[PDB]
């Protein structure tokens, strides 16, 4: 037993990740098949990132211009091309490493884990949601740009992530693998808003079920509610609506505990309406909102890869 | 910037887990060169565990009594030895995929990133810390036994755990790579008393370094201490007495800061005396005490592998 943030295996990733350089500006790229991705503001300097025209910009550069190396091997470019916030780099070697894959874009809500890297070279591992106002909460220092997110299935690697760009607040924002952004966001160095965030209703649900399983099981009360009275408490603690569908995603771990979900739902109630009295659950003094439905069955049933 | 409980990539390790299979009982082995490493208790049955003579239930077994499987490739025993509370198993194929690799045994209040396997399978990747009473909080779940821990610098692997139990409070227990147990457990079905566990003084404070690198501040104070006053606040919390080894550890996230180590003891004494009034510090309601100094250092400076 036991229930702790988990990360997928990130082997099959490590084997794709390259080093690209354009100029002066150095980033992380994604080798799949004979395709190198990555951010396309690797064309831009320091002063370019304030309001780049990017068309112009990738006009001035030809396929000598892109260095890509994986480790120490070079790959040579012989096309590029630009897709919405992504450039791809055609090269002339098919990655021997290139596992089973798919580019997917994700649902505000759902988790995934990021491969942190520093000038094509990882260095860790870590696991987070897409927030409802889709940004995430991650780490990323000064060259991890080009850092991607994926979830797998048995032996098939979702990428669903590239790392682009820190917003002035601090939270992280980028585009899914057609290089479309997440969010309303933009590959530019300007103000942007992310708007509100709200907490993950479901998420939470799904955790209070893993504590129950796992023991914890003091926040278990004497109520029920009604889906419309539990939706007006969420929305005065700013809580996404709670829908049939998401009750219906529960289903499993209601039926594994033999707690129905309405009771589950009138139990975050009361600890959203009195909070915790310094009592912990699962080694948290905070309602945890970044597991969902799925992970919680992976990790209480040791589902593999 | 941000933070985040970061583990190191995984893929060096994944190339070295194989599945072992005595009889009924099968879990994970470390694959390192021609010897695969795994706990003695793969030898044992379900009634086995109340009490088992090691000696007499290994002397039954022959080389061909044990399978080994590598993914698919199939491995041969030729040789079997008992280390402590380890067996190995001597293949006559080399690992192709062996990394360079050290065998450690760690001090209580280090981390290191734990691969979750079944069947030979990884499922998972979390850091973690060996407490002061030698136990992990862990997320293991039946057959996960034979699981590794690990650190990485640049390219060697540093094998520093081998999970063998969970104790009947659903704590872990397990050895170094010599088969030798971190703290007083024994490879039995018994009740086993942990002792009083502590917090991790050290790295409560290498984590207040990091929350005020990232821009959480509420917490710096107006007072300092000394390290005799200190140590009277934490002795009545529970937590390790600082020594000056610690505060040298500390010295370059304070030079980095400007914030001498004593006065971040007068704000964690404070936050000790008063908690957080509902207040957060990296997005955690409760003092964290996972991150080690280097571990610190290591994620706001991008350290790469």
């Amino acid at each position: 037993s036991g229930f702790r943030k988990m990360a997928f295996p990130s082997g099959k990733v490590e084997g794709c990740m390259v080093q690209v350089t354009c100029g002066t500006t150095t980033l992380n790229g994604l080798w799949l098949d004979d395709v190198v991705y990555c951010p396309r503001h690797v064309i831009c300097t320091s002063e370019d990132m304030l309001n780049p025209n990017y068309e112009d910009l990738l006009i001035r550069k030809s396929n000598h211009n892109f260095l890509v190396q994986a480790g120490n091997v070079q790959l040579r470019v012989i096309g590029h091309s630009m897709q919405n916030c992504v450039l791809k780099l055609k090269v002339d070697t098919a990655n021997p490493k290139t596992p089973k894959y798919k580019f997917v874009r994700i649902q505000p809500g759902q988790t995934f884990s990021v491969l942190a890297c520093y000038n094509g070279s990882p260095s860790g591992v870590y696991q987070c949601a897409m927030r409802p106002n889709f940004t995430i909460k991650g780490s990323f220092l000064n060259g991890s740009c080009g850092s991607v997110g994926f979830n797998i299935d048995y032996d098939c690697v979702s990428f669903c992530y590239m790392h682009h760009m820190e917003l002035p607040t601090g939270v992280h924002a980028g585009t899914d693998l057609e290089g479309n952004f997440y969010g309303p966001f933009v590959d530019r160095q300007t103000a942007q808003a992310a708007g509100t965030d709200t907490t993950i209703t479901v998420n939470v649900l799904a955790w209070l079920y893993a504590a129950v399983i796992n023991g914890d099981r003091w926040f278990l009360n004497r109520f029920t509610t009604t889906l419309n009275d539990f939706n007006l408490v969420a929305m005065k603690y700013n809580y996404e609506p709670l829908t049939q569908d998401h009750v219906d995603i529960l289903g499993p771990l209601s039926a594994q505990t033999g707690i129905a979900v309405l009771d589950m739902c009138a139990s975050l109630k009361e600890l959203l309406q009195n909070g915790m009295n310094g009592r912990t659950i699962l080694g948290s003094a905070l309602l945890e909102d970044e597991f969902t439905p799925f992970d919680v069955v992976r990790q209480c049933s040791g589902v593999t890869f």
